[PDB]
């Protein structure tokens, strides 16, 4: 579909996530052709699994701390494809539960900006 | 124009920005959905303008040193229409100088995201 893009109202989809640790959920994430890669919540993952250490700038900063990189691929269901997205590997918010579609899933799902 | 996206490349436009304090001048901005507001280079300015403190939440959390408020209106040329974008106010990165076109101004040239 098209999204419209407003100030007051930010641009989000329902997506279902599966880590491939845990059985898939739905989440409602922010669209954002700002983000290199896709941010999953620390929530959608088992207690145990490895997660690699990364380093990530953001507009508050850089950070060591705050993001951990998957090990294993995350597939992402659309609500309107029923292809799914396969992130070979993508952020996770260990901290502040953040759901963020970034340019690696709009890339495969062929979303564009369009400025008229 | 259509725009494409790729996790390897970051959308840009060149802009034509004045921030009313000095002549109009280029940048390169990213264009950023997930971006409530408008970023522009604290480098746009002289050394002695007025800008007020501002707090706003990035992926590297809240910080309310690396953002200020203008106090003027800032109009915003892009390079396919010939009407400016005029932003009642934006954000002015002091730290990094970077340059972002958020939903403010995506709105006001009708913007949109297309997901087929
Ligand atoms: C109350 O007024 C606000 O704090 N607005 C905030 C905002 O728009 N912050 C923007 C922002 O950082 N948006 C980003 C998404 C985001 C929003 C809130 C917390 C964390 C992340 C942006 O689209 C992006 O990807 N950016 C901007 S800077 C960047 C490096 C080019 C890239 C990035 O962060 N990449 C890192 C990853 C891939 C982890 C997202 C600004 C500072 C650029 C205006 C906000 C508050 C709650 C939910 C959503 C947005």
């Amino acid at each position: 579909p098209v999204i419209p893009l407003d100030p007051a109202r930010r641009p989000v989809i329902k997506a279902q996530v599966d880590t491939q640790t845990s059985h898939p959920k739905t989440i409602e994430a922010l669209l954002d052709t700002g983000a290199d890669m896709t941010v999953i919540p620390i929530a959608l993952f088992s207690s145990n699994t490895p997660l690699k250490n990364t380093s990530v700038l953001g507009a508050g900063g850089q950070t060591q701390d705050h993001f951990k990189l998957t090990s294993l691929p995350v597939l992402i269901r659309l609500p309107f494809r029923t292809t799914p997205i396969v992130l070979t590997s993508c952020l996770v918010d260990t901290k502040n539960n953040w759901a963020i579609i970034g340019r690696d899933a709009l890339q495969q799902c062929q979303g564009v900006l369009y400025l008229p």
